[PDB]
C-alpha cells in the first residue's frame, strides 16, 4: 500500500545537507554561480551566438572522499568517478539519518536504485560502470536486494523511486535506497546547449522569459519502507508515497520533445488507479526546467487533468526547485521529493524563483494552478493531510510522477563516535550546531538515536546532560579541551585491558547490568567510551524514546582526483 | 461626419512632450544640431562636394525603454527596433492623454495606423517587421481594430489619418490610434543626400535660398473618435477633422519629383467634397521641406486652388514646423497636425523659421497666402471656428491633405500610481512641474482625471488639496519625504490584510460606500493607497467633473541597444 520515507540525505548547490537546503529554500536563495576557472575556463568555450552558457549550479568539493571509511585503498579513490564517491557517502548518510547502521543493515533485503546518466570521469581517465556505481553500497553494507542503476536521463531518480515502490509492495525487498547523482565535469558535456541551455543561466520556470535550463549538480538519497513495517519498527517518517507511475512520450517531433498527451495519461492513470482526487492536492513540484516549449506543455497537461475532475480554481500551488539550484539531472527527482517532504514537515510553502510574468502560452486565472512566489503557511482544511506531486521528465521521453502525502503520527546519556579523532571532533561540532539551531530538540530521543541509531566506532566520547544548555556546554567543553567532570573520551584500542573484567567475570557483568538497570549513567558512560558493549535497551523500562533525524557521519575531507 | 482628436502625445527634437514642443514653437526655437560622434562620426563620411550634411533634428535617449511595463523581457528589448519601442511608449501615452486606461481599452474596436519607413536596426542586427511594429499596442492593450503599418514615405502618418477617418465614419472601428515614427540610425540611410539634403543643415521653407531638407527624428500619436461619440463620452477634444484626401503624383519627371496638378486636384477635390471654402481657412501647415523645386510647386498649387474661389489677398498664413525640428519623415504629418492643434488651443500663430527672402519663383503679394514669421494672436472673424490644413507629400508620390477645425464646446482627492516606486517619484515630479506651469488648472477636473482616467498600479500615493498652492506643497512634501499628515502612500502588495475587511464584510462595504458618498476624502485616500477599489463615480452627485490632458506615465529610462 503506502510507502514510508524514513531517511534522507542531500547535497545540492549551496547546500551541504538537507538542513542547509531547507534554509536556502525558506530564504529564496539562488545557488547558481558563474563557472570558475578551477573547473574550466568559460572564456575558452564561450560564444554568445562553443558554449553560450557560463553558469552552473555547482557542488562544493566534488573531489573530497573518505576512502578509509569504506575500506577503499586511497590509491583506488583517484580511479573512482566522484559521482560514485559522493553517492556512496550520501547513500550511507541516508541510512544513518533513518537511524540504521552497519550492524542493523547486515544481510537486509534492501534494494538500491541509483539514478545516473554520465561517464565523464571514466573517459577523462582514458570500475566506473553504472553497474558498479549502484553496487558500492550493497557491497559495503552487505545488502541483498537488487542493485540497479537507472539512466532515463532527468527522470532517473524518480523512475528508481517507482521501481523500488513496486518491489516493496510486492514484498520482493523489505527496504530500498533510492537516489540520484549528477556532476558536470567537462566543457564538452555540460556544453551540449542542441539548444537546451539558457543564455542567462537561469531556469525561469513558468515565466514568459523561459529560454532553457541551467545545468546543476547534486546527489540525494531516500530510504523507503512499507508503511506497516515503518510503524512497527518505530522509524521516524518524513512522508508517504501513495501513488506513482512511469510512461513514455513515444513518437514526438524530435526525440527530445515532450508529449502533452503522455503527461496527461501518466497523471490521469495514477490518480485513477490509486483513487487520488486532484482537489486533495495542494502542491506540485513541476519538472519545470524553464524551456520555452516544455513549460507550457507541462502546465497545460497538469491543468487539464485537474480540470477534468474539478471546477475549483487556483487551489494548487506550483513550483520548481530548479529555479533555486538549477537542473540537477539524474538527481532532479530526489531533489524535488526532498523539497516537498521538507515543506510538509514544516507545514510551509516556499518561493519558486525567477517568475515575473506568466508564460503567455498558458492562462492561470481560470486554472486549478497558481505559481507560488511567497514564503507562507501551507494550509490544509479540516483534519486532512497535505498532498503533493513531483514530476520528472527525461530527454529520452521516459516520464515519472509520484504523489506524496503528509504523515500524521498518533539526565540523558549522549554518546558519539568516529573512525578517527579528527572526525569525532567534526561530529561534536555538527551536533553542537544542530542543537544550537534546533531549540526544541527532544533530548531523550536524541540520546536514544545516538545510542541505538549509530555504530559505536573506535574513537569515543560521552557525557550527561538534562538540558539543551548543558548539552551545548558539554560539547563546547569537549571541543575547547576544557576540563569537565561529566565528559568521557577514549580510543577503544588503547583500553582493552581496562574493560576485560566486565566482559568475562560473572558478577562484574551482574554489576554492569544493575548499573544499566539501577540507572547510573556516569558509570555506563566511562565504560562505553573504553569499548564496553552496552545493552541500550535495558536503559529503558515502560517508556522507550524514538529515533529521530540527526546529523550523519562527517566524512574526512581528503582530496582525490586524476592520477 | 466630423472626427474628434481626443488625445495626443509627441516626442520631437528639443521636445520630450507636446508641452515642451509648444514652448519651443512659441519661442521660435530651432532644434537642429550637429551630429555627435555618439551617433556616428561625420568626419568619416563628410565631403563638401559620402555625406554633405552634418546636421540633424535628433531625439534624445533613443535607447531608453521600459520593457517591464509592457510585459517584455529585458533581453527582448535589445532585439527590438527602437522605432517600435518609442512608438509603443508614445502611443500608450496618447491614450492616457485622452484619459483612457488598460481597463477601459480592453476589447475596444480601436484601429492602429502607424507611419513607418525604415528598417535600420533590424539590418544592424544582422520581430522587427512593420507588421509587428503596428501590432505591439493592440497586443498589449487587447485592441480589436485592424493594426496596419503605412509606408508612403513622408506622407505616411497623414495617410494613416485618412484611413482611420474613413474606417471611423464607416463605423468599422470605434476609435483609432494614428501616428508615425522615424529615426536616422546609420550614416548610410540619413545619408541618401540623390540630392535631397541641404548643405547648410536647415529646411529653409518658402525661402529663395531653399536647397534641400535636414533629416529629423520624431514619434507622434493621435487618438481619434467620431465627434458624436466623443461628446457623449465627455472626452476632451483638441479639434475636429472635417476633411481629408489622398492621391498620387503619377507620372512625373523622375519618381521623386512632385506634381503641381496632383497637388491642386487633391486640394480642390477635398474642398469640394466636404464643402470647404478656402476663405474659411486661415493657416496651412505646408509640407514645406525647403527644397528648391518642391517649395514653389507647393505654393503655386495651393495658391491657385484658393484663388479659384476668392479674390481676397494675404488672409491665410503658411508655415512649416520642419523649419524648427527638421524633416521628421514618417512622423512629419503627426508633427504638423499637433502643431496646428496646439495653435488652435492657444489661439496663437507661431513663427516659421529660416525665412529671409521669398522664393523668387512665387509672388506672394497678390496671393491669398502669406508667410507668418510672427508670434501673434490667431484672429477669427465673428463667431467662426478657426480652420487650418496640413499637407504631407512623400517621395514615392503619394500625397495627403487634411482640414482641421477648432472645437467650440458648449477639497479634491489627488491620486497617483506607478509600477515602481522610482516612477511614482518621477510621476509626482512631472505633476508638480505641470501644475507649477499651468496656473489656471481646474483642480476638480485634474483629480477626476487621475481617479478615472489612470490605471491604479501597485505603488500608490494620494492627498487632499483645495488650491494650487496646497497641491504643489503636498507634492513637494512627498518628494522631500517631509512629514505631511494629509499625504498617504503604500505598496499595494504589502497591505492586503489591512484591506480585506472592506472587501468581504457587508457592513464595512456599507461604511466605505457611505464614506465615499459623504466625501470623507481622508478615509477614501488611506484605503485607496492600500489597494482598496474605489467606485469613483459615487464621489459625484449633481456635478461630475471632466477628464483633461495631464502628463502621462513617466516610463523607466533603461538603456537597451544591440546585444
Amino acid at each position: 500500500d503506502a510507502i514510508a520515507i524514513v531517511g534522507m540525505s542531500g547535497r545540492y548547490p549551496g547546500a551541504r545537507n538537507v538542513r542547509e537546503y531547507w534554509d536556502n529554500l525558506v530564504h529564496a536563495r539562488n545557488a547558481i554561480r558563474d563557472i570558475p576557472t578551477s573547473r574550466w575556463d568559460v572564456d575558452k568555450y564561450y560564444d554568445p551566438v562553443k558554449v553560450y552558457c557560463k553558469s552552473m549550479g555547482m557542488l562544493d568539493d566534488i573531489e573530497h572522499f573518505d576512502p578509509l571509511f569504506f575500506n577503499i585503498p586511497p590509491s583506488e579513490a583517484e580511479l573512482m568517478d566522484p559521482q560514485h564517491r559522493i553517492f556512496l557517502q550520501e547513500g550511507y548518510k541516508a541510512f544513518e539519518d533513518a537511524g540504521y547502521n552497519a550492524r542493523t543493515l547486515n544481510e537486509k533485503k534492501c534494494g538500491v536504485y541509483l539514478g545516473i546518466m554520465s561517464n565523464e570521469y571514466g573517459v577523462m581517465l582514458n570500475g566506473n560502470s553504472f553497474a558498479i556505481a549502484a553496487a558500492r553500497i550493497p557491497y559495503f553494507l552487505n545488502l541483498k536486494g537488487p542493485a540497479i542503476p537507472i539512466d532515463t536521463a532527468c527522470s532517473s531518480s524518480l523512475v528508481g523511486t517507482h521501481l523500488a515502490r513496486q518491489a516493496l509492495i510486492n514484498k520482493e525487498i523489505d527496504m530500498a535506497l533510492v537516489g540520484g547523482v549528477s556532476l558536470y565535469l567537462t566543457p564538452e558535456s555540460y556544453m551540449s546547449m542542441a539548444g537546451m541551455l539558457s543564455p542567462d543561466g537561469q531556469c525561469k520556470a513558468f515565466d514568459n522569459g523561459a529560454n532553457g535550463f541551467v545545468p546543476g549538480e547534486g546527489a540525494g538519497a531516500l530510504v523507503l519502507k512499507r508503511l506497516k513495517d515503518a510503524e512497527a519498527d518505530r522509524d521516524h517518517i518524513y512522508g508517504i508515497i501513495i501513488g506513482s507511475g512511469i510512461n513514455q512520450d513515444g513518437k514526438t517531433n524530435g526525440i527530445t520533445a515532450p508529449s502533452a498527451k503522455s503527461q496527461m495519461d501518466l497523471e490521469r492513470d495514477i490518480y485513477e488507479t490509486y483513487g487520488i482526487h486532484p482537489e486533495s492536492i495542494s502542491y506540485v513540484e513541476m519538472h519545470g526546467t524553464g524551456t520555452k516549449q516544455g513549460d507550457p506543455i507541462e502546465l497545460e497537461a497538469l491543468s487539464t487533468v485537474f480540470q477534468e475532475k474539478t471546477d475549483k480554481k487556483q487551489f494548487c500551488a506550483i513550483g520548481s526547485v530548479k529555479s533555486n539550484i538549477g537542473h540537477t539531472s539524474a538527481a532532479a527527482g530526489v531533489a524535488g521529493v526532498q523539497k516537498v517532504l521538507l515543506c510538509m514537515n514544516h507545514k510551509t510553502l516556499v518561493p519558486t524563483l525567477n517568475f515575473t510574468t506568466p508564460n503567455e502560452h498558458f492562462e492561470f486565472e481560470h486554472s486549478p494552478l497558481y505559481v507560488n512566489t511567497e514564503l507562507k503557511p501551507w494550509e490544509t482544511a479540516d483534519g486532512k493531510p497535505r498532498r503533493a506531486c513531483v514530476s520528472s521528465f527525461g530527454y529520452s521521453g521516459t516520464n515519472a510522477h509520484i504523489v506524496i502525502e503528509e504523515y500524521q503520527p498518533e539526565s540523558a546519556l549522549f554518546v558519539l563516535s568516529a573512525k578517527k579523532e579528527k572526525q569525532l571532533k567534526a561530529y561534536a561540532e555538527a551536533m553542537k550546531d544542530f542543537v544550537t539551531s534546533n531549540e526544541d530538540i527532544d533530548l531523550e530521543d536524541m540520546a536514544y538515536t545516538l545510542q541505538t541509531g549509530r555504530e559505536a566506532m573506535d574513537y569515543r566520547m560521552a557525557f550527561l546532560a538534562d538540558s539543551r544548555e548543558m548539552l551545548i556546554k558539554a560539547l563546547d567543553d569537549y571541543l575547547a579541551e576544557m576540563p569537565n567532570g561529566s565528559i568521557f573520551a577514549a580510543h577503544v584500542k588503547t583500553k582493552k585491558s581496562e574493560i576485560k573484567l566486565f566482559e568475562t567475570d560473572h558478577d562484574a557483568k551482574a554489576l554492569l547490568q544493575t548499573w544499566i538497570e539501577k540507572k547510573r549513567l556516569e558509570k555506563v558512560a566511562e565504560l562505553w567510551v573504553k569499548g564496553l558493549q552496552i545493552d541500550w535497551n535495558k536503559l529503558y523500562g515502560e517508556y522507550t524514546p524514538r529515533r529521530i533525524s540527526l546529523p550523519a557521519y562527517p566524512f574526512a575531507e581528503e582530496y582525490y582526483w586524476l592520477p
